C-alpha cells in the first residue's frame, strides 16, 4: 500500500488527534498543553485552545453537538464549545493523568480513564460523575464505548483488557463482564470495530491482539506480530478488511484482518508514533508522532 499525505503539521510532540465528523477539521492535543484546530483541506490553523498545564492526551469531538472534550496530565477533563470558543467547565475527580476521553454517541455521557486506575463516566448535561469503574490494578491507558451496545472496553498496564456491562447505568450500574487475559505486558490501547463484533488491543509486549465477542463469551482470534517496540495505538479500518497499528518503533503497520499477516509498513526516520485515528466515513487517517501530525489516505500500491 501507499500513503497519500493530505496534510502535515510540524510541532512539538503530539499525543492525540480527533476528526470532526462533518467539517474538514482535526483537533490535535500536544505535549506542551495546547490544543490546535486545523482545516486539513486548506492547511489553515483555525483556532488554539489553552486550558491545561502539561501534556494533553485525551481529545474528542461530540458527534453532533458543538462540543469537544480534552483530558490532561493535570488530571482535568475539560468541556469546550468550539462555536462560542469557550471552556464551558472542568470535570474534576481524577487523581492522576487522564489518558483518554470520549463522548457517547447517544447518551449525554463522557468517558475518561486515568493512571489513577479508574474509568469515570460523566453526564455533561448535569456535570456530575455518574459512575466510577474500579477493578484495574495499574494505569488505565485507554477506554472506549461500544458503538451499538451498552459496553465499554478498557486497557491497563495491569496486563488486562476489561469489557464492562453498563446496561444498568443506561437504565450494579457498571459490572465487569470479561477480564481478557492474553497480553504478558502492559496494554496501551483498545478499540471496537464499528460494525463487527471484534476488539483490538495492543501494548508493551509489541503485540496487536484480535478478539471476537458474543453476548455470552469472547475469545482471542489471533495476534499481529512484528512491531519491535511498544505499540501505542491500534484501530480497525471501518470499510476494508484491514487493521492498523502505530508504534514507538517509528512505524505504522497495516495488517490483513482475516489472516493477520503484514500488508504494508510505513516508517519515519526520527519520529515515534503515539496515536492513530480514522475518520468514521471517509478513507482518511491521522497520526500523531514526535514532530507533529499527519493526515493521509491509504491506497493500493501502484494505483
Amino acid at each position: 500500500m501507499e500513503m497519500l499525505t493530505k496534510f502535515e503539521s510540524r510541532s512539538s510532540r503530539a499525543a492525540g488527534v480527533a476528526f470532526h465528523p462533518t467539517q474538514p477539521w482535526i483537533l490535535t492535543s500536544l505535549h506542551n498543553g495546547r490544543i490546535q484546530l486545523w482545516d486539513y483541506r486548506m492547511g489553515t490553523l483555525l483556532d488554539r485552545f489553552d486550558g491545561h498545564d502539561g501534556p494533553v492526551r485525551g481529545i474528542a469531538f461530540h458527534p453532533t453537538q458543538p462540543l469537544f472534550v480534552s483530558g490532561g496530565d493535570d488530571y482535568k477533563v475539560n468541556v469546550w464549545n468550539y462555536k462560542s470558543r469557550k471552556l464551558l467547565f472542568s470535570l474534576c475527580g481524577h487523581m492522576d493523568y487522564v489518558r483518554v476521553c470520549t463522548f457517547h454517541h447517544e447518551y449525554p455521557w463522557i468517558l475518561s480513564c486515568s493512571d489513577d486506575q479508574t474509568i469515570r463516566i460523566w453526564n455533561w448535561q448535569s456535570r456530575n460523575c455518574i459512575a466510577i469503574l474500579t477493578g484495574h490494578s495499574h494505569y488505565v491507558m485507554c477506554a472506549a464505548f461500544h458503538p451499538s451496545e451498552d459496553l465499554i472496553v478498557s486497557a491497563s498496564l495491569d496486563q488486562t483488557v476489561r469489557v464492562w456491562d453498563i446496561s444498568g447505568l443506561r437504565m450494579t450500574d457498571a459490572i465487569v463482564k470479561f477480564v481478557l487475559e492474553g497480553h504478558d505486558r502492559g496494554v496501551n490501547w483498545c478499540a471496537f470495530h464499528p460494525t463487527l463484533p471484534l476488539i483490538l488491543s495492543a501494548g508493551d509486549d509489541r503485540l496487536v491482539k484480535l478478539w471476537r465477542m458474543t453476548a455470552s463469551k469472547a475469545w482471542e482470534v489471533d495476534t499481529c506480530r512484528g512491531h519491535f517496540n511498544n505499540v501505542s495505538c491500534c484501530l480497525f479500518h471501518p470499510h476494508q478488511e484491514l487493521i492498523l497499528s502505530a508504534s514507538e518503533d517509528k512505524t505504522i503497520r497495516v495488517w490483513d484482518l482475516n489472516r493477520r499477516t503484514a500488508v504494508q509498513t510505513f516508517r519515519r526516520d526520527n519520529d515515534r508514533f503515539w496515536f492513530i485515528t480514522v475518520h468514521p466515513k471517509l478513507n482518511l487517517f491521522a497520526a500523531a508522532h514526535d514532530s507533529g501530525v499527519m493526515v493521509f489516505k491509504l491506497e493500493s500500491a501502484w494505483s
